This record gives structure tokens, sequence and C-alpha cells, in this order.
């Protein structure tokens, strides 16, 4: 699949509950990759489709 993308989806998982607890404001470095991680979420649909 793409274990790293598994990390990407896992990367969106973090901002979900954690952002609302601290990253609410700051985080202009992890928030960005998280967005791409979402796109990675779709690709993930393909990685899963793959292996």
């Amino acid at each position: 699949g793409x274990v790293l993308i598994f990390r990407e989806i896992h990367a969106s998982l973090v901002p979900g509950p954690s952002e609302r607890a601290g990253r609410r404001r700051r985080g202009r470095r992890t928030g960005s990759p998280s967005e791409g991680a979402h796109v990675s979420a779709a690709l993930a649909k393909t990685v899963r489709l793959t292996c």
C-alpha cells in the first residue's frame, strides 16, 4: 500500500483531536502536511486498493 501514507492518514488523525487542544492557532508547519495527508488519504484508498 504505502505504510507512509498510512502515516499520512495517521497524520490527519493527530490534528483532529490534538489541534482543537493546542494547534488551534500555531502549527503552520504540521498543519500544511496534514492537508496533503488528506490527499494522501485518497491515495490511501488506492494503496489499499493496491496492497
